[PDB]
């Protein structure tokens, strides 16, 4: 049959999907997405209430971001250009607390992300624009969003970049990881 | 609130969605579904369970295809480039049956189409390419898969077309409508 790799990453909740895509002389088809897959290689159900799409320029960064109460695991992958994408562990209890992942995904490589509820979620383009889209298991709420600066001197995230990102403002104000409120 | 503007097409359980876009300094952000703004606008509750991704070069045409058992209902749009997007009404008592509607769905106008089981779908790519993705309401079942040619002339579908279409084979093999099967 044909499905879609899965690779747990070195924290072991964060999984790196790579699908198969077809072609033939019309151009191709993938599937994006299969519940029967997604669940078998995540081990539990998941509904996903919402799908997001955004478009950055070269250097914007977006995060470190999640939601303290509706939180959202969240489904990533990239249509147009190529991204550097990050995920951090929030679990206090976790064995990993404080450690992260990352990964390039691009409209080429056509690579995803899943990253579960307790994880801070970023990425930085690499390319002149990319567009960015994601699915999520609970809606969005701005008075649980919460935000860790992306050059935190504790997580020390091994950024791809050459020059001073552009940020949000919201983001550029972000919390010190010693200083954010985290997961149990 | 800040959603998406919903039309009942002139065979009414066909839906066209508009999102807003947001711009900022980094680029810009959308919601390309919410569950609550969907089911608010559709009546009733919806599940999917498979996204699928596609590219066309300029005059592919896809369609017109159903499956009559694990029948999709589907949620369409495009990512790149413009299409024409066919619904096709399959359904025997059905007062609109044999009948059709269509839109340009593109990059730009962001547009998307609820399109419910009962129904065949089509696109034609008006554009040098064009990326089409959208969301399915049950699995891919090839043992299921049906079709219709897209130049029937009891349907009479008014593509705007300039050439003649690149097809697949089992596209071009499509039934007439008198001998096709349909939905109750
Ligand atoms: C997140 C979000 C924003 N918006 C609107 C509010 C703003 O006008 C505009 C941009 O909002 P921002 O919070 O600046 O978007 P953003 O792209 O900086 O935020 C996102 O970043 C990703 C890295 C995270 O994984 C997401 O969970 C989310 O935090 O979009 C929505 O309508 N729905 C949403 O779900
Ligand atoms: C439809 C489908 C195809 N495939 C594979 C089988 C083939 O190798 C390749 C292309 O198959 P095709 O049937 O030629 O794809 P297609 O793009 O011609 O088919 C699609 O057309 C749309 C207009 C309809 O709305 C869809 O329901 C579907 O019928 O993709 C999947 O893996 N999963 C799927 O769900």
């Amino acid at each position: 049959s044909m499905a879609m790799k899965a690779t747990r990453l070195a924290i072991p909740d964060v999984i790196l999907f790579e699908p198969r895509v077809f072609g033939d002389d019309r151009g191709f088809f993938f599937e994006s997405y299969n519940q029967r897959a997604f669940e078998e290689a995540c081990g539990h159900p998941v509904s996903f209430v919402q799908d997001n799409h955004s478009r950055s320029a070269r250097g914007v960064l977006r995060g470190l971001h999640y939601q303290i109460r509706q939180a959202q695991g969240k489904l990533v992958r990239a249509t147009l250009g190529e991204v550097f994408d990050v995920a951090v562990d929030l679990r206090r209890g976790s064995p990993t607390f404080g450690q992260w992942v990352g990964e390039r995904l691009s409209a080429e490589n056509k690579r995803q992300m899943w990253i579960p509820a307790g994880f801070a979620h970023g990425f930085v383009v690499l390319s002149e624009y990319a567009e960015f889209l994601y699915k999520t298991t609970d809606f969005w709420a701005p008075e649980h969003e919460r935000c860790i600066v992306w050059n935190d001197p504790e997580l020390k995230i091994d950024w791809p970049l050459q020059d001073a990102p552009l940020l949000s403002e919201k983001d550029r104000q972000g919390k010190a990881f010693a200083d954010a409120d985290c997961f149990p």
